[PDB]
């Protein structure tokens, strides 16, 4: 039959208890026995049926009185399924006395009888008293209920929204939340609102990545190098010290022409939007939570105070952040040497070094997953609210530092220090400082950040769920048992799914919007796993997992602090990259100085000669102020070899000393640093100031009364 | 009704057993009546109505004609038991206990009450008979109703209605029940001679209500925090005094065989002759004072002092607000719409007023400036600079009451819902005129003087014969703070006196207006009605200046860390001159609550937020530490410099650039040096390559090196401080433990 209530009876169903019979020692029968009958004497009804499937185990299932649910109702601020009380009864509208309430409360209610019991229940489960405790879902969501009067919302629910089929329909929050609960539903509706503003920043970024396109003509700098007269006539310098000969510059015409796309003015205005996007995607987000907090029941009071069955360091902790930075960097650094010690084959060279990183971290994460939860275990958290909360803040440092280490070290501290050939710089000693090409980083990070989120989304989310997905999809184009063991069969989805869920989405939230100068696209990445992740999520939970008790809450959490945090520093995090990492400051200098009779020839501003006239001079017979080994020894007939740095030339006064164009640019990267941060920060000011004469509908919504 | 008795003191009725609550004035149809009789009637017909509606509603009330002039008459009011009892209750007042309730006719047993007229403190009974006097209606006409006791004064139906003192401030009150409240706080509070006692906060609150203690007991810690303020930057300006002889740059400057020998160039066009740099000795030595390490330090302590001023400022509000119990009628809010009453192009408008605000300001700075020294022809300098400045401040103080009706009537032309929302508009309009006008020379000299003028060949004209003035070779630094010492102490000065002296004078006036030989007893309502009125904005100006000595004291604390020791001065004074002017020379103010300053919150928020910016902003530019800093470091070396290790020696020499006379290009006034033939070249401030040369006046590595220093300065020094301030406001917990025991 697979019926709902109580065989051959009136009733409803919250939650099953199932145990292994200790008849294979009588000490853990005598307990569950014990736990049973206080159980039975507190008011709460009880039947155990043997599973056919196994003998050994044998289920137990309750019910609930509508007495005990009223007057439990009435003991806390709950409305309608405006405090509940008897005394009030016939106050509220009712279509039937009997299966009025939402189910979904109805197992809340008896889960927090639950919880109150003792012999407990959470640790009879933990230590074997009891196998499982969990409640029925409504139905399969294969198929529609064999019973009629069942709503069959788990089939309604999947075919609507779960399905891949329906992957371009809207969200129905109303029947989640009445379903699940209000966790998944706020989830879900900030997920879906992010999707909707990133359709957005993705329309930008591919504006502005078009706008790069169309200028791959005109873009000069380029072509000067591509050029032989030009390009090729210029011998660069060595950039190691024995598996490197001196070679010609225009071997980077690849290179120097995808380079160009992603450093043009369009990655510029894209950041600069993008400074205001962080903050209109923050204030519509408190204007939707604000109309879900009015439009939802969401005004009800929490609890003083929750019990656990567990009722400085700190440094200890930071030390441990130091230590995951420093093995991201040398993990980096090794797999690309070990991938250079062997038009495609560099670019291959820096996708195979990024997968192997990409490999590294992701093994490194269960580590860290499993350090944090050792060390916030041995804290011993009063409550449960602050575990979470210490879960959240610990894993979220180590998964930004695990996950953004190599960026941040392409980022910035890749080439910004080295010196010039000369004098090498060993920061460590007899560890050589790797130096850029020419046109710089930017690629070389853009390359590292498209392969982790890629990478990192399509693994997890392909090798979690797709499995029968994809054999059901290889299929199609190359007995029964009552409800409680068929959830039994299922497995929990524990305490954190939700809290991974987050964490998977605050990690990619900071990549798409930390580093958007140096990849314009990576809002489009994002709207597509968005896309598929809704209804992955949405599937999984609905399929594969037992159903869950509701819980309330009105924010998403903790992560909102990580949000504003993470924007704060992605401003500034933006106008670093634009000011180091892409060399269009030192080319604007060049523009509008250094092309003028006063130190160039040209009659007017222009961007000829910026390659000839930016690259310096370096003199072999002073290869070392210690006169010492030297790879510059015979390898041709070569006297003077070109290095990416601004100094005085030789023979100068102030001998391979930085010279004025090089303090010009300095000045130049930070003023601008200074300006972008300056006016990025007053604007977002501005617009969030701006709340009561823009967004003033839900406001006044609110102010209905 | 019935005459004066003859009790002097008395605040009770004829029969001596109702307590006095408001006094009403209107004045009698006796007059010789002139213009229009009808008015006359109709203002008499709404008197009487709405003494019915008043009399209906349950107050007795009873009046009296003036001794001396009979066409005044007074009427008095009283609130009996039940009404007052059923008021506190519909207005949620709090009353003491022995978990907490307001007021209920239900649970009266529950209260500690003593006496009627005793349980109710003479504060509350006038703030609930204001309330009743403002809810009672009187006449309705065009099927709307008309009410509030504020129309009928706006109409001049009523000349005035207020509360009444106990007694006579200098005097005991002859009814010895009387507390006499007001003679202990003339004794205690005002009259200076308790110069140094603390201010009781407590009897402030129960005589003039949560408004005025609250405002009193702001201004009490902004006094403590300054003397903290105060001490350290003593400890800064002393450490910088103290060490002269080792200011080596000053040193050679004074050297006549160094600064001598130097033959600056000609700042203006024609007017003024070459001149030698050693002229600037005394300037030279007061930077040394006003321009150290000190300085630097005391900026960043005072970024600090910002922070932990507005962080224990809300620890001691919300210890205020749970003491004064004022939870319950915080939480009973109503709004009342203005009953006085009855687009961005005004915002545009009031915008584009703001800028030539800023512009006048400017311009009055210059120009006086430019009179001083057309004039010409302790020190001659400073005497010049000191003049500049005051009449800079007093054109200032001019334009002061200009930009207040400026701004009164902006705000007017705007029909504000009520009256809190006037309130805001007004703060917030004041705030950016006075602001503005206050701090636009200091602006100008800060970041707008000396810094875009060209080299001597082709100097800068800004339209044309407006030629940029420069700096000395020190800097501006010392102009700047000039002037701002100038106009704090301007400001402070002018605002006591005038804050003594007028309500004093008004009253001299109103009783030389009764040359009548009186000399006689006369009741307490009588001449509590000689008395100002204290006009409906109330302590909005006492909080505007007090804002603006904030902005002072932190904006431009880079130039001048004498600034707190001044304000601290200017607040001791004025604790006692507000509590004088309040409690001798106005009527009693309607008590009322407040959660907290109000509007002003805000503005002391963005300005703590811009100091650090502004701050950062005068050390890069104005002075000219970060030149001194880069030349020590890296050019008294042998790579540029010649000097073995790194020292401060031949800064001055090695700084100046050279010009040659005969290169003046532009054939307009083809004379401006040769006139007098001394020398071929000059010396001036500014980095550019000499004569002769690939790139002959061109800015040179040295200024692009100063430039990048500057800005490297200023982010990481604004960075640093703002990180800081953020992790100050997240430690502290921003309630104070006992409280938080309490609560
Ligand atoms: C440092 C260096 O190699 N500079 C040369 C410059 O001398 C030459 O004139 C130019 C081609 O015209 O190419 C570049
Ligand atoms: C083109 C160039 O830089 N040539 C120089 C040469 O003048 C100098 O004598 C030598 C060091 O001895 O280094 C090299
Ligand atoms: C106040 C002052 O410094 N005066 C000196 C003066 O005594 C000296 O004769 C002159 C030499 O140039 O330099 C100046
Ligand atoms: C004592 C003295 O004047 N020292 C130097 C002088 O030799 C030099 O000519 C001038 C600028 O060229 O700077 C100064
Ligand atoms: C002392 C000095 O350098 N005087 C120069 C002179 O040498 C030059 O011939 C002339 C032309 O501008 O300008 C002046
Ligand atoms: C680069 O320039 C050299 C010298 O002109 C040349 O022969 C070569 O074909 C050019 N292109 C590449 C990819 O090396
Ligand atoms: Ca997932
Ligand atoms: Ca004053
Ligand atoms: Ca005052």
């Amino acid at each position: 039959p697979d019926s709902l209530f109580f065989t051959d009876g009136q009733r409803r169903i919250d939650f099953i208890l199932v145990y292994e019979d200790e008849s294979k020692n009588e000490k853990q029968k005598r307990k569950r026995q014990a736990y049973e009958s206080n159980l039975i004497c507190h008011g709460l009804q009880l039947e155990a049926t043997r599973s056919v499937s196994d003998d050994k185990l044998v289920f137990v299932k309750v019910h609930a009185p509508w007495e005990v649910l009223c007057y439990y109702a009435e003991i806390m601020h709950i409305k309608l399924p405006a405090p509940f009380e008897k005394s009030r009864m016939n106050d509220f509208y009712i279509l039937d006395r009997d299966s009025f309430f939402n189910p979904a409360t109805r197992s809340r209610i008896v889960y927090f009888i639950l919880s109150r019991v003792k012999y407990g229940i959470n640790r009879l489960v933990s230590s074997g008293i009891y196998k499982a405790a969990f409640p029925l879902h409504d139905c399969r969501f294969n198929y529609e209920s064999e019973d009629i009067s069942c709503p069959s919302e788990r089939y309604l629910l999947y075919r609507e929204w779960a399905h891949p089929r329906s992957i371009y329909k809207k969200q129905p929050l109303d029947l989640i939340r009445k379903y699940y609960g209000e966790k998944i539903g706020i989830y879900f509706a900030w997920l879906g609102y992010y999707t909707q503003m990133l359709l957005l920043a993705a329309v930008v970024g591919v504006a502005c990545f078009l706008y790069g396109y169309l200028d791959q003509d005109n873009c000069t700098w380029s072509k000067e190098v591509c050029d032989p007269d030009i390009g090729g006539q210029i011998l660069m310098c060595p950039q190691c010290d024995r598996l490197c000969p001196f070679w010609r510059l225009n071997i980077t015409c690849e290179s120097s022409k995808k380079l160009c796309i992603f450093d043009s003015f369009g990655t510029l205005i894209f950041a600069v939007f993008m400074g205001v996007w962080v903050t209109l995607f923050l204030e519509f987000w408190k204007r939707r939570q604000a109309e879900l907090e009015y439009e939802w029941d969401t005004v009800e009071l929490q609890q003083e105070e929750q019990a656990r069955p567990e009722y400085a360091s700190a440094v200890f902790f930071w030390i441990l952040l130091i230590i995951a930075s420093v093995i991201g960097i040398i993990v980096y650094r090794l797999s690309v040497f070990i991938v250079f010690s062997t038009l495609t084959p560099q670019m291959a060279t820096s996708i195979t070094a990024s997968i192997i990183s990409f490999i590294i971290i992701m093994i490194l994460n269960t580590i860290y997953e499993k350090v944090a939860i050792m060390i916030t275990n041995f804290e011993l958290p009063r409550t449960q609210t602050d575990y979470e909360n210490s879960l959240t803040m610990k894993m979220f440092l180590f998964q930004f530092v695990n996950y953004y280490s190599s960026c941040f070290y392409i980022a910035f501290f890749k080439g910004k220090f080295v010196g010039y050939p000369g004098d090498p710089v060993y920061l460590l000693g007899k560890y050589r400082s790797e130096e850029c090409d020419p046109g710089g980083c930017l690629l070389e990070l853009t390359t590292q950040l498209t392969i982790i989120m890629g990478g990192k989304a399509i693994w997890n989310n392909i090798q979690e769920v797709l499995l029968p997905w994809v054999m059901n999809l290889i299929g199609r184009y190359k007995k029964i048992t009552p409800r409680w063991e068929q959830d039994y069969h299922l497995q929990p989805m524990g305490k954190l799914g939700l809290f991974y869920e987050y964490l998977e989405m605050i990690i990619q939230f900071g990549f798409v919007t930390l580093f958007v100068a140096s990849f314009p696209l990576a809002p489009l990445l994002a709207l597509v796993n968005n896309i598929l992740e809704i209804r992955v999520d949405a599937w999984k939970l609905t399929t594969q997992f037992r159903r869950m008790v509701p819980e309330k809450a009105q924010d998403i959490g903790a992560w909102q602090p990580i949000m504003q945090g993470i924007a704060i520093l992605a401003v500034v995090t933006n106008a670093m990259i634009i000011a180091f990492t892409s060399d269009m400051i030192p080319r604007l200098v060049y523009y509008w100085s250094f092309s003028i009779p006063p130190y160039g020839d040209h009659t007017y501003y222009t961007m000829d000669g910026y390659i000839n006239n930016t690259l310096s001079v370096f003199n072999i017979t002073d290869f070392k102020n210690t006169d010492k080994e030297n790879p510059y020894i015979g390898l041709g007939n070569y006297t003077l070899c070109r290095y990416r740095d601004f100094r005085n030339p030789p023979g100068h006064p102030q001998e391979y000393k930085h010279n004025i164009y090089y303090w010009h640019v300095i000045a130049a990267k930070l003023a601008f640093i200074i300006v972008m941060e300056h006016i990025i920060y007053s604007v977002k000011f501005f617009i969030s100031y701006a709340i009561p004469d823009v967004s003033k509908i839900t406001k006044s919504k609110i102010k209905r009364e």
